[PDB]
């Protein structure tokens, strides 16, 4: 699974240790080994929503499977909580895109996970 | 929808008002009201198309529904004519991916849009 | 094709022509005109892999064709090669995502390909 976060909060607003979090959180929602998880976070993003520049994010998870409806909502609750406590944003300025890769869709280490 | 443009253009040269003028013309074009519109720029990237760093950009549009042949033709004719007016990249300079996503895989506000 | 490098490596860490010797490797691998292959290049990131910040990336490569499971493993080969000599980046801290888009839904020059 690899997380990416882009969001228009400045980068000193990005508490210590956010990555860490964000991997441990990862981890125990998807149920994968913290090893493979990746993380990724861009702040001081010329971003709007709604017509509007107050904080805001755009996210995107990826994953060889544990992606469905179900699933799904409960990783919206579990990103949304914590971007709202870390980085102030508000929840409905917040869009997570979730994509169900194919594992031989996915290179690693010289080869894929095929 | 969201829209997201990586350009090499420099950030000065990104006109003031770009934001809510691409979040406008975003929502009359897809028929959407403007609060679900999220836009990206990202400019001062390191970039190259065809082998060459003249400007270029390189644009991913998502939506749930409004995506396919001729949508997408007639989204790139308005896409590409407001980079070449706003921006000055050339037409043949820009890519736009563009991806029909499932509501159930749309996180917003702790949840799905399914 | 459009390929898109993010990593935590340092600006002034990837080499002058990285963005042209990436061009030619890609024209070569998926047997396309260099005319058409875009690159795009994010160092200075703050990411994480497997809970670490020590040199990673994730990478895209969108093509029209030309994925699958035998393609995407001598691509990974390649492009782990490539970053690993290149940038110092250890080939198990990269991951490529492969992504075979429709005509369709890739727009260019106020049109699609389709
Ligand atoms: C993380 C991973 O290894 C897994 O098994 O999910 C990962 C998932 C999806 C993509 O595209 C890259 C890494
Ligand atoms: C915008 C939106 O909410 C809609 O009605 O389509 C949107 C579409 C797709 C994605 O991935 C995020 C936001
Ligand atoms: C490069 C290209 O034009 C091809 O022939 O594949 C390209 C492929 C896919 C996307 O999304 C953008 C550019």
């Amino acid at each position: 699974p690899m997380f990416i976060v882009n969001t228009n909060v400045p980068r000193a607003s990005v508490p210590d240790g956010f990555l860490s979090e964000l991997t441990q959180q990862l981890a125990q929602a998807t149920g994968k080994p913290p090893q493979y998880i990746a993380v990724h976070v861009v702040p001081d993003q010329l971003m709007a929503f709604g017509g509007s520049s107050e904080p805001c994010a755009l996210c995107s998870l990826h994953s060889i499977g544990k992606i469905g409806g179900a699933q799904n909502r409960s990783y919206s609750k579990l990103l949304c909580g914590l971007l709202a406590e870390r980085l102030r944003i508000s929840p409905d300025r917040v869009y997570i895109n979730y994509y169900d890769m194919n594992a031989a869709n996915v290179g690693w280490n010289n080869s894929t996970f095929a």
